[PDB]
């Protein structure tokens, strides 16, 4: 009646509602509707898609087609006129560590991923955009505006391919196009363990019966483990230094080597699983491999949940934390736990938190080596700088002692991302993440800024002066009106990120509402939430309350000096303490069974 009843994923999945553990795919979390929150299904629509033709074609696709009577601006022009800035001085966050930015990317990768269509590049399909910039089908290139420097140096466009959609692949009709979420919507450490059975098994050490995750066999970090290499060619991590020839890492998530501090974070997370699996073997020598894997996995998922909801979200949402995410009251099976399409743009706020450089620091937290600080763009797809140039310990100290970029209406996105982004199969450090984000909003059929203001119960500015009051910025509002002609047409990514930040937070009201709702739903709609009665024992839960990121670092590096509050801006040695000061995770309550 209402829909075509589309069933894209393998419709066949057996549940076994006895099981104490999550599935890898996210299936069977919800008993009534077992596909809810599972990978490889459509992103949720909180509002109906808005396409130029009602169905599929992004706004901007057809030159003569207006949105509400006006042409949508070129995404790269928006980027150049609004998002870009020259001066990196004065741009850092005096009260957020670089680790704050990094955790955000980690959580994001746990929750959502809308891969571009035709997930493996075949033949010369992509001579369309890359070579000749011809818009057609899934080819939706980002065209340069006149007077853009990149015109002189790089050609007429940046290539951009449309995101994958559910029912068919290249064709579709009789319904609006719905993009795919290829990972589980639950905050479940899927970035570590995988979202498909297949990857999930390849990541494991099945050779031993200790419940370990596979580790690198070709390299070590003062004996501490690295992730296995992904030996798929062609490797971007190889392409960026064919002399080192150090390939990308293989992780539960495809994007783990996009930048060195993300690869770093994934490495910490792997070690913690192996560490937990060893402690569980000691206490329970009678537990088999499978038991040890699941129980470690379960602890690790709880860890990410706690860090996120107890430490991270409060200092993102600030004053609005309590409004959108009140204290836990138990699993509710009527709550939809699926990630919305809009959320996958709202969480891009992190793009304005990425600074232009990364530092390696020694044990006195001083520059590590002559080239301790590096431009961010030299670190995309960069594994060799880990394997061959100090392991993760120096980078982790940088995450603690260096600062995030602060979002700034006059300095939104560093040119390292806005001009120097590298993407696989594109060969150059010359893309623009901002422009991509805006093109993707259109690709995904996003409602515009005032639709979402309306959704969130917020005023909907119609005039320049209305917009000035909401943004509390006259020039920004003017540039936005010059480009969009109406606030109704402002892309959600830029509109949302334009708004001044809420007290004690790092996003504005609109984003706090959109993020706040999504996270509430992730928690309340999850049958395996760590605090749901039955998931963990009383005593297990008492031990998990004492997890911290500080302690993750101590147990999984050879770092012995850490802050107590790692997401804060911390200066060494004053704000730093010895590792012995810090609570450990007490695994006693996982002792087989009591006397
Ligand atoms: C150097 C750091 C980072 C790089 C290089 C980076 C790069 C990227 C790229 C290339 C995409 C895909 C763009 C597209 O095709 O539409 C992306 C998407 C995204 N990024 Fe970032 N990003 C970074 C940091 C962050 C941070 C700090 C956050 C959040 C706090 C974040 C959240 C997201 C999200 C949610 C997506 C959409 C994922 C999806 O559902 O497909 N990123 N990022
Ligand atoms: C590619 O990686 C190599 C190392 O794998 C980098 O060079 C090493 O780095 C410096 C170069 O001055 C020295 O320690 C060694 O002489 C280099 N080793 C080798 C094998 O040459 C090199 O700079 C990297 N290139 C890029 C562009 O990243
Ligand atoms: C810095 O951030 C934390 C939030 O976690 C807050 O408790 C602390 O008071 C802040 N410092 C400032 C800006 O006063
Ligand atoms: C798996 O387990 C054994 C014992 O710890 C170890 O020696 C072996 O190298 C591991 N295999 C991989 C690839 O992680
Ligand atoms: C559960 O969640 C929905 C929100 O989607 C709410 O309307 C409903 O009252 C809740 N019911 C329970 C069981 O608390
Ligand atoms: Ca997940």
């Amino acid at each position: 009646s209402w829909e075509v009843g589309c069933g894209a994923p393998v419709p066949l999945v057996k549940c076994d509602e006895n099981s104490p553990y999550r599935t890898i795919t996210g299936d069977c979390n919800n008993r009534r509707s077992p596909a809810l929150g599972a990978a490889n299904r459509a992103l949720a629509r909180w509002l109906p898609a808005e396409y130029e033709d009602g169905l599929a074609l992004p706004f901007g696709w057809t030159q003569r087609k207006t949105r509400n009577g006006f042409r949508v601006p070129l995404a790269r022009e928006v980027s150049n006129k609004i998002v870009g800035y020259l001066d990196e001085e004065g741009v850092l966050d005096q009260n957020r560590s670089l680790l704050f930015m990094q955790w955000g990317q980690i959580v994001d990768h746990d929750l959502d991923f809308a891969p571009e269509t035709e997930l493996g590049s075949n033949e010369h399909s992509k001579t369309q955009c890359e070579e000749y910039c011809i818009q057609g089908d899934n080819c939706f290139p980002i065209m340069f505006p006149k007077n853009d420097p990149k015109l002189k140096t790089q050609g007429k466009c940046m290539p951009f391919f449309r995101a994958g959609f559910v029912c068919p692949t290249p064709p579709y009709q009789s319904l609006a196009r719905e993009q795919i979420n290829a990972v589980t919507s639950f905050l479940d450490a899927s970035l570590v363990y995988g979202s498909e059975p297949s990857l999930a098994s390849r990541l494991r050490n099945l050779s031993s019966p200790l419940g370990l995750m596979a580790v690198n066999q070709e390299a070590w970090d003062h004996g501490l483990a690295y992730l296995p290499f992904n030996n798929k060619k062609p490797s971007p991590c190889e392409f960026i230094n064919t002399t080192a020839r150090v390939p990308c890492f293989l992780a539960g998530d495809f994007r783990a080597s996009e930048q060195i501090l993300l690869a770093t974070a994934h490495t910490l997370l792997l070690r913690e699983h192996n560490r937990l699996a060893r402690e569980l073997k000691k206490l329970n020598p009678h537990w088999n491999g499978e038991k040890l894997y699941q129980e470690a996995r379960k602890i690790l998922g709880a860890f990410i949940q706690i860090i996120t909801f107890r430490d991270y979200l409060p200092i993102v949402l600030g004053s609005e934390m309590q409004k959108w995410i009140p204290p836990y009251q138990g699993y509710n099976n009527s709550v939809d736990p699926r990630i919305s399409n809009v959320f996958t743009f709202a969480f891009r706020f992190g793009h304005m938190e990425v600074p232009s450089t990364v530092s390696r620091l020694d044990e006195n937290y001083q520059p590590w080596g002559p080239e301790a600080e590096l431009p961010l763009h030299t670190l995309f797809f960069n594994t060799w700088r880990i394997i061959k140039d100090g392991g993760i310990d120096p980078l982790v100290r940088g995450l603690l002692a260096k600062k995030s970029k602060l979002m700034n209406q006059d300095k939104m996105v560093t040119s390292e991302l806005r001009n120097k982004l590298f993407q696989p199969t594109h060969k150059i450090h010359g893309f623009d993440l901002a422009a991509i984000n805006l093109q993707r909003c259109r690709d995904h059929g996003m409602p515009g800024y005032n639709s979402w203001r309306g959704f969130c119960g917020l005023s909907q500015p119609k005039t320049l002066k209305g917009l000035q009051t909401v943004l509390k910025n006259k020039i920004l509002a003017k540039k936005l009106m010059d480009l969009y002609k109406t606030p109704d047409n402002i892309d959600i990514w830029i509109g949302g990120n334009a708004e001044p930040m809420v007290e004690r937070g790092r996003v504005g009201p609109l984003l706090a509402c959109l993020l706040g709702r999504q996270f509430q739903q992730i928690r309340d709609g999850d049958r395996f939430w760590w605090e749901n009665p039955g998931v963990f024992t009383e005593k297990q839960r008492d031990s998990l309350q004492k997890v911290s990121f500080s302690r993750l670092i101590c147990d999984n590096t050879h770092i012995t000096k850490v802050p107590l509050h790692a997401f804060q801006a911390n200066n060494y040695p004053h704000d730093f303490v010895d590792c012995s000061t810090v609570d450990k995770l007490d695994l006693s309550p996982w002792a087989s069974r009591e006397n």
